């Protein structure tokens, strides 16, 4: 299963949305343009700066990410995300 929770504000504050499937446009599905903290519960995921898996990407392994600095980004702008298919 793949599962992650995204929050509106840093440090797991604000409204939380749970995702278990690929998301080519976070704006369309969640009316969201930024993610300020997230918890990856199962599976690995890639965050992308832009819709449809374009722009800079950030790899996320299971764990807790309280600020956007934690996944190495410069800002909290996210346009899409998807599941990592690497087995190893």
């Amino acid at each position: 299963t793949f599962r992650m929770r995204i929050y509106e504000r840093d440090d797991f504050r604000g409204q939380m949305s749970e995702i278990t499937d690929d998301c080519p446009s976070l704006q369309d599905r969640f009316h969201l343009t930024e993610v300020h903290s997230l918890n990856v519960l199962e599976g690995s995921w890639v965050l992308y700066e832009m819709p449809s898996y374009r722009g800079r990407q950030y790899l996320l392994r299971p764990g807790e990410y309280r600020r956007y600095l934690d996944w190495g980004a410069m800002n909290a702008k996210v346009g899409s995300l998807r599941r990592v298919m690497d087995f190893y």
